[PDB]
């Protein structure tokens, strides 16, 4: 239930489910603390100022760029508008999971986005949902089908001969609803079983609001929208073997749908028919993943296995051709810019923005798998992140842009920076660790401790003890000397029954904190490996940082009838009395510090779709950095 205190003992015991953790306070807080007692909400906010990553890995369709200069797509639960000039992002948030995917109006301003089903803090299940928003105040519009969709909604698109007045979407029912809408009244037109296998677009004709076309495994039918009815009319190949996918779809000036498949074919249909007229056979040697009218009759061509981007004349006549760099990757997205810009997203979440001659540089990415590594320099306003991607990289906090990129062999998992600045530490999954210069990105050196996972890795304030927290239940201690780059096994503190998820050091480089899987918070002297028992010690230690979430500064962030593994994140501000969590709902808290008191208010922040695996302040609590984990992101708040 509700946590006890003790005035005898002087503690306060909290509940994790059943079990009570047993949290100490300091004695000159005994004589007044009230169990009873609130603590206040924050003095300062947070305001989301950045997103790193783009989703397209596992999705398509969700590039553009609106004639303001923004480029817009999304990734986690947030639509991203990035005016790559400015350097700005603003972002609509408005979705509560995963959104999936993205229509711009005709009319160039009103945008339209999917999302996933949800799972809340409860958790009930939230039903897919589109909502149709202004990209100007970013004020949503209108709510559609609530009730309506299942799984998710994955393809949706605006009429464009009326002025947009509909819209098309098509969810993941296993039956592959595709309805029609008219947004504007959220009302239903008509809805019909688009498929029984995955349906990857569907789209408007330009010049006749009744038609929707359709296209995905083995699949590409010309839907009519008769009154609250949908009819079907499948596309006869005949003389052109039937691909295994069609992969995209879009449409000439005269009418024509154009297609993309498998077999790196674009096909051309002719208007009205369900038959195909022309036929680019082996565009790509690959599938083509992207489709892309531009302004000016020409029409751009991306492969996926490939990696070229073809520019074709109105007649489908080669005209132009490109590779993409392979570290960006397979092509999945195209969009046309300014001028001789294009844009592309690729399926290792780079957005890139080259030309069709053409010089690709990428204006975002980030991590493309789970991510849990993070961690702040102590002077200059950058931070590092890992993951399982098997990616450290050192990003510039003001530029929002890696200063490097470093590929190692293990997935990663943890990491710290040296007090110094000079080198940082990266821990894998295998128990292998690293360090690497921060200047050069060469490598420092390399170990193997224990055999299971390295969930942390901190240097002493000092900067002359290196901890290593391990999922075998012990925290190996390192003597750091040179600056961060030299280093010798002291020994392991052991006596954990569980795997490490925290550590601390004090202020004073001699004493450590831990939390365990078994909810246990044990004390340390690293320099002698060994376990500080006694109460009347260890109660009163100050401590450097705050990332233990088991803890007297601390308790309270957790939520009545909290589970122990709601929690994966906390620390605090350097100067400013803050706290900040993240927890397994995707959400971000700011507590003040200290946080002492059950049942603490705090200031809630939306935008990771799933488990917020990590969170830490720059050096001057001018930004917080969350890790999105599963969802991919890193998202920099900035303090207000």
């Amino acid at each position: 239930k509700e946590p006890v205190f003790s005035a005898e003992e002087g503690y306060v015991k909290m509940f994790l489910r059943g079990r009570p953790v047993t949290m100490y306070m300091p004695k000159d807080q005994v004589d007044s603390y009230s169990l009873e007692a609130k603590v206040e909400l924050p003095t300062k906010r947070l305001k989301l100022e950045w997103v790193y990553g783009y989703r397209g890995r596992d999705c398509r369709n969700n590039l553009y760029l609106l004639p303001t200069g923004e480029t817009v797509y999304f990734i986690a639960s947030v639509v991203v508008l990035y005016n790559v000039e400015e350097q700005l992002q603003r972002h609509y948030a408005g979705h509560n999971d995963d959104v999936k995917c993205l229509a711009v109006h005709p009319d160039r301003i009103t945008i339209a986005t999917g999302q996933v089903a949800g799972t809340s803090k409860d958790g009930k299940q939230l039903p897919p949902h589109v909502r149709i928003w202004d990209s100007v105040t970013l004020n949503t519009l209108h709510v559609i089908g609530i009730g309506f969709f299942d799984r998710a909604v994955t393809c949706i698109a605006f009429s464009k001969s009326n002025g947009g007045t509909n819209l098309c979407a098509v969810d993941d029912s296993n039956d592959h609803v595709l309805s029609v809408w008219d947004w504007q009244k959220e009302e239903k037109l008509a809805d019909v079983k688009c498929s029984n296998e995955a349906v990857f677009a569907a789209d408007f004709h330009p010049t006749d609001t009744n038609i929707i076309v359709t296209c995905g495994k083995s699949h590409l039918y010309f839907w009519t929208l008769e009154g609250s009815s949908l009819n079907k009319k499948q596309g006869l190949f005949e003389k052109q073997e039937k691909p295994k996918f069609v992969l995209c779809v879009t449409f000439s000036e005269n009418g024509d749908t154009i297609t993309g498949d498998s077999s790196g074919n674009i096909l051309v249909w002719g208007k009205g028919t369900n038959r195909i007229s022309y036929a680019v056979q082996g565009a790509h040697e690959g599938g083509i993943f992207a489709l892309c009218m531009l302004r000016d009759g020409t029409l751009v061509s991306g492969g996926g296995k490939d990696r070229k981007l073809i520019s074709w004349s109105g007649n489908y006549q080669k005209l132009r051709k490109t590779e993409i760099p392979e570290q960006f990757g397979p092509i999945r997205t195209v969009a046309e810019g300014k001028g001789d810009v294009i844009l592309i997203g690729t399926t290792r979440n780079f957005v890139l923005q080259g030309t069709l001659s053409g010089d690709f540089t990428p204006i975002t990415q980030g991590h493309t798998d789970e991510l849990w590594g993070l961690a702040i320099h102590a002077s200059k306003s950058q931070f590092l992140t890992c993951g399982h991607d098997k990616h450290a990289t050192l990003w510039d906090a003001v530029g929002h842009r890696p200063v490097w990129d470093k590929i190692i062999e293990d997935p990663a998992q943890s990491s710290g920076f040296h007090p110094s600045g000079s080198v940082v530490a990266v821990g894998t999954l295998t128990g292998r660790w690293f360090v690497f210069d921060t200047e050069t990105k060469d490598l420092v050196t390399v170990h193997t401790d224990g055999n299971e996972q390295l969930s942390v890795m901190r240097y002493s304030p000092d900067g002359n003890f290196l901890a290593i927290g391990s999922h075998d239940n012990c925290i190996y201690i390192y003597g750091v000397s040179d600056n961060g780059r030299k280093y010798t096994r002291v020994g392991k503190c052991s006596g954990h029954s569980s795997f490490i998820t925290h550590l601390d050091w004090s202020v004073n480089s001699q004493f450590l904190v831990s939390n365990s899987g078994d909810y246990e918070i044990l004390y340390w002297v690293p320099s002698a490996c060994k376990q500080v028992v006694s109460v009347e010690t260890t109660r009163d230690i100050e401590w450097a940082t705050y990332t233990c979430t088991l803890g007297f500064h601390v308790f309270g962030v957790w939520p009545e009838g909290s589970d122990g593994t709601d929690i994966n994140a906390v620390c605090r501000a350097h100067e400013k009395k803050l706290l900040s969590t993240g927890d397994d709902f995707g959400k971000v808290h700011l507590f003040s510090y200290p946080c002492s008191q059950f049942r603490a208010p705090s200031h809630i922040y939306g935008g990771h779709s799933s488990h917020v695996t990590n969170v830490d302040f720059l050096c001057e609590d001018s930004h917080l950095i969350s890790t999105g984990g599963k969802d991919t992101s890193i998202m920099q708040w900035r303090v207000i």
